[PDB]
């Protein structure tokens, strides 16, 4: 499913990201544009041979088991599709815990080139939150 921005700002609040870990709901809405545009289906290959699925572009190296990238971890103990469904709540609960892992969004590096520094709270602007 592809989210509107401010539906998507909602869901997000209502899953508990918006302040987690001091990141406003802004800068979470920011990296799903840069990160997906906002396409639950989205998914990437990289270099190494690992793949980036969901709203988030969550990495299968260490945060879920997609079977064809050797040696990784699931850190978040599910299978990379889960990360690809309308409803966003494995992605957020497994993006809490990366935000969580000492780097903080500098993780998701969209956010760190395309959202950090910049008036993210325009992201949220006119929602009804
Ligand atoms: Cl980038």
């Amino acid at each position: 499913k592809v989210f509107g921005r401010c539906e998507l700002a909602a869901a997000m609040k209502r899953h508990g990201l918006d302040n987690y870990r001091g990141y406003s709901l802004g800068n979470w809405v920011c990296a799903a544009k840069f990160e997906s545009n906002f396409n639950t289906q989205a998914t990437n290959r990289n270099t190494d041979g690992s793949t980036d699925y969901g709203i988030l572009q969550i990495n299968s190296r260490w945060w879920c088991n997609d079977g064809r990238t050797p040696g990784s971890r699931n850190l978040c103990n599910i299978p990379c599709s889960a990360l690809l469904s309308s409803d966003i709540t494995a992605s957020v609960n497994c993006a809490k815990k990366i935000v969580s892992d000492g780097n903080g969004m500098n993780a998701w590096v969209a956010w760190r080139n395309r959202c950090k520094g910049t008036d993210v709270q325009a992201w949220i602007r006119g929602c009804r939150l």
